[PDB]
């Protein structure tokens, strides 16, 4: 048995960033940039008016002028975002003007040079680096790529993940009345969804029975298909099959929930494939995915910060620590204007009983409280470290 | 001009949750549940062994027994997750047993009733409500649906969003050398990406010129196509066209960045379509999308908490407040073990110059600092409210 910290260090040391690809602008969304992006022209590329009004020679000052290149004694109409004609050095917004006669315009104020003008390149200078390698592409970065005219982008791809379930007792989730000794396969749909939330392509390999030849054939098809990660759950015939096909780095971790977790590296007949022999118990299966698979997906996708967000929060109820195993205690956290100590902060409620077979303990859990192995009851209002496992922007108030 | 709070209250009052639909299990991921889900059978549906070992009569105690319904004086082999035979009331893990002879088994310990057995329904009782209406579906909820055998789910759908850009000066982002008075359309790709991040289908309506008949025809095609939301940017011919087609609730908001923002409700020739006439300036366009469109998408998708996560954080540098307009100041926030006051907390750095034309001010911005209109310089180490605008689980450490 190895601590979680060593198991992560081993996974980070074995895991390698995927080779970069060129994708279309909308396929680049969510991906990490594999090249720097430079503006080929300035923004704005011409002096642009900030307002609807008249382009003037600021020195002329208040007066009546004909509307027409702008020379002293003349003005020209401009619109927001339109170019300033040559010779004009300032814009007088339409509110500070009046049309005279049944074209002549009366400028009502004394303006200053460069007023209501965006000079060439004041938002983005030509050849300036607008985005760098290692930067994740969100909506604003798509806007910067579009501004710079980059519609084909070099990025790190997401890994392709194969997923299978193991068990003679499993039936498909479409099963109605269950026969003797049968349960619905819940890990596969759960892991397919968890991987879809990580924006990875999934290869669903179905239910495999507790049969060595059958599992070997499915693992071989997975390796041969070109996937980067294989997730199995249960049966940890899995560990011995992964030892035969490649290198197993660990098979047991000091943690609650669970204990078994096999991590292996296989060489395709060639690229390497990472394999996680996840525990069968639904809770341990999803907790191991959150702690060990998520940072691996991120690392393969070129994330420079693959680790999950860790915060400090206050317990809303007392929680019993385990005397030997450090726990990943499921919780529903929220930001409060008063966290219980007077100042604002995160607070956590337990999801109830934490048995590894109890999938209801994962229901609505947006964090994993890291409880050290002291054996003591942590009182309500005491502080703990917590790993955030679901979109912090989608957090309920 | 109306404050942002009133503009939001108006949008929340006009916006209506979409009619529910039935979708497949993987299409349900990310959606809000429109029905309660009940377990049709218990979990486990049979008494299940927690270990590999022997199902025994606990009262028999240590001794040698033949392996075979279990009666006193006999034992039966069981595997993890397999059913307990009738008559056995406890499981003795294989480590506390030994096979005797060249089948007979020696039970080495005195066990207690129900040891290493998951009784019928101990994880989920039959007919128990595992998920409720209004609950968002993540990976664990997909696992609970799969456990309960629900592969067709009643949910609230995401709205379909139409998007267009306006401007005689715009060219496609594929444009290489720009002609006089031309800029690349950056708002449309940015808004398509922002809406894709909200998991909504997009109808890309392209660039529309500053021509009343042309914009009317495109708005009519958008309304006729069945979309729930229309996003336009720039030209705010937009407001007068939205007044003619439906009801405009506001056209100007007291805020920095920007000022113009038209919100309208149109009736299709019938369902209602919400229209946001977003400001043309890239920054104002994305800030208005983050503040006003995101909670609208959520409300239409049946979210009971559509508001964004608001936290309290400390400034890493001084920031000048505006004397009249409350600002949505872009920042890069991170959780620190010491926020500057001794205890752990969020900290924020400004993205630099906040001009509405400067899209670089949105680059990597994961929060909007809510700066009240005091006109004073907020010193470094002082606290402010901040709206989190990007996945808190994807926050860089
Ligand atoms: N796909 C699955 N869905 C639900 N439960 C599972 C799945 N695979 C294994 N389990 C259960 O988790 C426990 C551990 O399984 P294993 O690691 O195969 O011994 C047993 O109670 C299994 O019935
Ligand atoms: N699609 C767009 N992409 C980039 N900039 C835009 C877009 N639409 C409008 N703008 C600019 O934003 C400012 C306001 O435009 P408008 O609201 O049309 O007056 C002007 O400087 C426009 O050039
Ligand atoms: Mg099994
Ligand atoms: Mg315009």
């Amino acid at each position: 048995m190895i601590p979680t910290e060593e198991a992560l260090r081993i996974v980070f040391g074995v895991s390698k960033r995927l080779p970069p690809v060129i994708v279309s602008l909308y396929e680049a969304l969510g991906k990490v940039l594999a090249e720097d992006i430079r503006a080929p022209d300035p923004l704005p590329p011409y002096p642009a008016s900030v307002k609807d009004g008249y382009a003037v020679v600021a020195s002329d000052g208040p007066g009546e002028y004909p509307v027409i290149t702008v020379t002293p004694g003349t003005v020209a109409y401009v619109t927001t975002g339109g170019p300033i004609p040559d010779g004009a050095d300032a814009v007088v917004q339409v509110e500070d003007t009046k049309v005279i006669g049944d074209k002549r315009v009366k400028i009502l104020i004394q303006t200053k040079k460069g007023t209501d003008i965006r000079r060439v390149g004041c938002d983005i200078e030509k050849d300036a680096t607008v985005l760098t390698t290692g930067e994740r592409i969100g909506a604003s970065e798509i806007g910067l790529l579009a501004t710079a005219g980059v519609t084909m982008v070099k990025v790190y791809p997401m890994p392709i993940v194969a997923i299978l379930s193991t068990g003679d007792e499993l039936v498909e989730p479409t099963a109605g009345t269950l026969g003797r000794g049968q349960i619905r396969d819940s890990n596969r749909a759960m892991l397919v969804a968890a991987v879809m939330q990580q924006q990875c392509k999934v290869v669903d390999l179905g239910i495999v029975r507790d049969d060595r030849k059958e599992l070997e054939k499915v693992l071989d098809e997975a390796v041969s298909s070109g996937v980067d990660i294989i997730l199995t759950s249960g049966g940890v015939f899995v560990k011995p099959l992964l030892e035969e096909k490649g290198k197993v780095y660990f098979s047991k971790v000091l943690m609650k929930p669970g204990k078994p977790l096999t991590f292996a590296e296989i060489r395709a007949k060639g690229k390497t494939v990472l394999a996680f022999g996840l525990p069968g118990n639904p809770v341990s299966c999803l907790v191991c995915f959150n702690i060990f698979v998520v940072p691996t997906i991120r690392q393969l996708a070129g994330w420079t910060s693959p680790h999950p967000l860790r915060v400090r929060l206050r317990l809303q109820e007392p929680i019993k620590s385990d005397p030997i195993r450090p726990e990943f205690h499921r919780a529903i956290i929220k930001w409060k204007d008063n966290d219980g100590s007077g100042t604002p902060g995160f607070v956590a409620e337990s999801t109830g009983h934490q048995m590894s077979s109890r999938l209801l303990s994962m229901r609505s859990a947006n964090a994993l409280l890291e409880l050290p192995a002291t054996g003591n009851v942590l009182s309500a209002g005491s502080s703990v470290s917590a790993i955030i496992v679901s979109d912090i922007s989608a957090f309920s108030i």
